């Protein structure tokens, strides 16, 4: 549930609905990247200020924060750590069904059955607002191996329902009651609300149409952020107390179920602040090491048998330390605990910097590997680039390098945190892959991408400008590679 955020909603309404229909500890979240977290404390509404240019999610005298989810699910279960003492006790349930994957809105009955005809399956089902009575809504579900029946939403006095039974306070409520209740018919056809409408799935080749009429871009991203509570998967091993100095920003963790396990220990040794990323080519999703995690990196790169290194930040940004330098100088050779590295040449480009390195286990004659490091210097400190000529020249020659390695184990990228720069050059990579091998006419998701790769690393892609830049880098894709068709022809 993430009720508790309005995407639609102003500063003063948000006090309104506070003071109204809230008690003292009800909060909301909501946006202006900038997000803001409103709260009622002693009869008075406090609003707090998150940041987000890219990287993680900042809360104004509090903590980094991967998702908002993780940011309100924390706050809800440390009480004093938020000070201005502001408690998070209550969430302000929002009624817009806009960011919900089921609603439709503006389609009328004829384009919703057409649409439900050529997409939808057993079960699938939409909401779209009700053409010829204003306020009431549709209700159209798909049945079959097939039908599509059409079941009235009616509004009164703020309250929706079916045409009988319980009235319910939003469209989102009645959904999901009629979800775990299903309707039955009067010939006995159950009405199963199992999955909504894919409306996002688009064939490579038509993306500067898309891209067109997403120029959208912010309800799409807002749709795709509203099924993070569904990715709250544990992330208990990251939170141990020996595992507490081993994370960048402390609440920005490895899942269980994906985290890299660390072998052949010191007499905790298991753990470090990374996840396997398996598109379903496979990733290393990592935060940028920290002093006294650099030997557990490379015990990492060496166990994983991991030959290429895609590094997506600098040293220092803003005059922060965003990762050590793990490798050693050009020509050189350091041990980082009981692994070797030897910097064999530095070759440097516009946008990156290529460093060819020589791994191996101290005291072992046989276990050298290279690990090719790509170093992305041009990345801007906040936002995206204007252009993703550089990012897509960076991922070809890093897939190339990949690929004509024999048994190479996971691509390992890495930024500050490991989730915003990190979950965005691994979502295009993944994209950029389909229509290496298919074509420029193959079918593509980006949400569904996303969402994929959100399940194996909480916050993969952090920002709507990292998910536009996303599209943008598809798009330069499809296009130069069209361009090659024609100048060969």
């Amino acid at each position: 549930s993430r009720r508790w955020f309005h995407p639609n909603i102003t500063g003063v309404e948000a006090e309104n609905l506070l003071l109204t229909r809230g008690v003292d500890g009800s909060f909301l979240a909501r946006p202006s990247g900038d997000f803001t977290l409103s709260v009622r404390r002693n009869g008075a509404v406090t609003h707090i200020k998150i940041q987000n240019t890219g990287d993680y999610y900042d809360l104004y005298g509090g903590e980094k924060f991967a998702t908002l989810a993780e940011l309100v699910q924390y706050y809800m279960e440390h009480h004093g750590q938020l000070k201005e003492v502001i408690e998070l006790k209550y969430p302000l349930n929002c009624a817009d069904p806009t960011s919900e994957r089921w609603f439709h809105g503006h389609l009328s009955g004829k384009e919703a059955e057409k649409l439900l005809t050529e997409k939808g399956k057993h079960g699938s089902f939409l909401v779209r607002e009700s053409q010829s009575h204003p306020g009431d809504f549709v209700l159209s579900v798909r049945t079959g191996d097939s039908k599509v029946t059409h079941v009235m939403i009616r509004c009164q006095e703020l309250k929706y329902d079916v045409g009988g039974g319980e009235r319910f306070d939003s469209l989102t409520d009645l959904v999901e009651h009629y979800k775990k209740n299903p309707m039955v018919e009067t010939l006995g056809t159950v009405l199963q609300l199992k999955q909504p409408l894919n409306t996002t799935r688009i064939n490579a080749a038509e993306i500067e149409s898309r891209v067109r009429e997403l120029s959208g871009f912010w309800e799409e991203f807002e749709t795709l952020q509203q099924q993070e509570c569904k990715l709250l998967y544990s992330r208990k091993e990251g939170q141990r107390q020996e595992n507490k100095n081993k994370n960048r920003y402390k609440n920005i963790l490895p899942f269980d179920h994906t985290r890299v396990v660390l072998h052949d220990g010191d007499p905790v040794s298991d753990y470090i602040n990374a996840d396997i990323i398996m598109p379903e080519k496979s990733y290393i999703a990592t935060q940028g090491c920290l002093q006294n995690t650099v030997n557990d990196f490379w015990r990492m790169v060496f166990q994983e048998n991991s030959r290429v290194i895609v590094m997506t930040t600098k040293e220092v940004e803003r005059g922060k330390s965003k990762c050590v330098k793990y490798w050693p100088d050009e020509y050189a050779l350091k041990e980082y605990g009981v692994m070797r590295v030897r910097n064999v040449k530095e070759s440097a480009a516009h946008d990156y910097t290529l460093r060819e390195l020589k791994l191996s286990k101290v005291g072992q004659g046989n276990t050298e590997r290279t690990v090719w490091q790509y170093h992305f210097r041009t990345w801007p400190d906040h936002g995206v680039p204007s252009d993703p000529g550089g990012v897509l020249d960076f991922l070809e020659e890093v897939h190339h390098k990949q690929e004509s390695i024999m048994d190479a184990g996971p691509v390992v990228v890495h930024c500050s945190a490991g989730i915003g720069r990190t979950g965005t050059f691994i979502v295009i990579d993944i994209l950029i892959d389909i229509i290496r091998e298919k074509g420029v006419d193959c079918d593509i998701d980006v949400p569904k991408t996303i969402q994929m790769v959100r399940s194996q690393r909480s916050g993969m892609v952090q920002t709507e400008a990292q998910y536009r830049f996303i599209y943008m880098a598809v798009q330069h894709y499809i296009e130069t590679l069209q361009r090659r068709i024609e100048e060969e022809q």
